[PDB]
């Protein structure tokens, strides 16, 4: 579930940041998810739409299942158990890898989306 995405990228951010500042980040992180992604930080937002609406086309509801992962020493891990945990816990942990090797540009966070985003 989302507060799971969450606790995901605190966990391979080591919480530097708080995973609120991955919520209002260029055109998809946590803002309107449509036009040019800002750059590639904000593009690791635009796939996990992508992996969602795979999800729901199989049947998941990804915001809202819940699944198990584990915050390991060297990095994260799904140990999931349904298709649905597993393909969502799948989705969750690719986004939080990627925001969390993308550069993070300060100047990104809260930006103009209605002038950026078309």
């Amino acid at each position: 579930n989302l507060v799971q995405f969450g606790f995901m990228i605190e966990c391979a951010i080591r919480n530097r940041r708080p995973a609120l500042d991955f919520m209002n980040y260029g055109c998809y992180c946590g803002t309107v998810g449509r036009g040019t992604p800002v750059d590639d930080l904000d593009r690791c937002c635009q796939v996990h739409d992508e992996c969602y609406a795979t999800a729901e086309k199989h049947g998941c509801y990804p915001s809202l299942t819940t699944y198990q992962w584990e915050c390991r020493q060297v990095g994260n891990e799904c140990n999931s158990k349904t298709q649905c945990e597993v393909f969502v816990c799948a989705c969750d942990l690719a986004a939080a890898k990627c925001l969390a090797q993308e550069d993070y540009n300060p100047a990104h966070f809260n930006i103009n989306t209605g002038e950026r985003c078309k």
